């Protein structure tokens, strides 16, 4: 994978990026219930991290999801509202520096198109501190 990437410990195809970059949050470890993900099933994630300062409401969170070339989604999001709405392990956004391990069932659509889809995802705090990078690649098999 591409420069200032470092792989992310587990069975997660995810890498940080940025790595020259400080960031406020450390994520150790990921895994991933079906390794690959599978379209159509649940999908387990586990994640170990580290927090070193506050994140506080404001945070958000930048995602793209490119299907090949193709700009497939690109939107900001409010990280404190979008934590709270998913309920990760009810973890209000004033978010306090420590240990986390978190797990969160998430359920993969269907009806995706089959392909190598490459996620990236940037989130920073309210005075634009850089507070993580990850990028993933998920190739899903060509049965339509
Ligand atoms: C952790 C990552 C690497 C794993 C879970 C893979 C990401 C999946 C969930 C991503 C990859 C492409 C994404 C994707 C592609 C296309 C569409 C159609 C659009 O109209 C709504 C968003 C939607 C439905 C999203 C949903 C989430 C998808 C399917
Ligand atoms: C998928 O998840 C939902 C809710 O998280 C659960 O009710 C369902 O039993 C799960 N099914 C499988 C096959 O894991």
């Amino acid at each position: 994978p591409p420069p200032n990437t470092k792989p992310i410990n587990g069975e997660s195809p995810l890498y940080q990026c940025d790595i020259l970059d400080k960031q406020l949050v450390e994520i150790k470890e990921v895994n991933l219930d079906p390794n690959p993900p599978v379209r159509g099933e649940n999908l387990t994630i586990s994640a170990n991290g580290e927090v070193f300062e506050t994140i506080e409401e404001g945070a958000y969170i930048d995602v793209e999801v490119r299907l090949g070339y193709i700009r497939l989604l690109s939107q900001t999001f409010d990280l404190c509202e979008t934590l709270e709405d998913n309920d990760i392990e009810g973890l209000s956004c004033p978010i306090e520096p420590g240990e986390y391990n978190i797990k969160k069932i998430v359920e993969i659509p269907g009806e995706v198109p089959p392909g190598k889809y490459v996620v990236v995802a940037r989130a920073y705090t309210e005075k634009d501190d850089l507070i993580t990078c990850l990028t993933g690649e998920v190739i899903f098999p060509p049965r339509l």
